[PDB]
């Protein structure tokens, strides 16, 4: 799953946005993974 990649990975902002595109979704998650966890 490359949105769980880049959120386990502690992407920025913009990296959530580009890897879990297209899924509003997920992209929610990843950011909301990275500001609790990174």
């Amino acid at each position: 799953d490359e949105c769980a990649i880049a959120a386990q990975q502690c992407t920025n902002e913009e990296g959530c946005d580009a890897a879990c595109a297209p899924d509003p979704e997920a992209t929610m998650g990843c950011l909301m993974y990275i500001w609790n966890n990174c």
